[PDB]
């Protein structure tokens, strides 16, 4: 437990109209509630993570992909 | 490297007065380039981070001491 949570948060904001393909992601996540942004995070089947903001309509697909597989 | 990049960055926008000694703490280190504030990120002995805005003496000395020590 960290009483202090006044630590290192994730954020981002970035966005990419050519997605890496659904069979390379894993899953995918959500900013932290600190952002002001939201956004959408993949995790690769790397498990390398990336930026993209839901209002992109692939964003919205492969969340929609993952989401049921 | 990543020819595909934009991902969680670790920022931060806080402060604490009432700072862990040093002996709580190893060592300190910078927010992210994409970080739109530059904030100090102390690790503690835990391996825990946080941070701490270097306009804060604390922050301040508490560079000075971990970069001689």
């Amino acid at each position: 437990m960290s009483p202090y949570g006044s630590d290192t948060t994730p954020c981002c904001f970035a966005y990419l109209s050519l997605a890496l393909p659904r069979a390379h992601v894993k899953e995918y996540f959500y900013t932290s509630s600190k952002c002001s942004n939201l956004a959408v995070v993949f995790v690769t089947r790397r498990n390398r993570q990336v930026c993209a903001n839901p209002e992109k309509k692939w964003v919205q697909e492969y969340i929609n992909y993952l989401e049921m597989s």
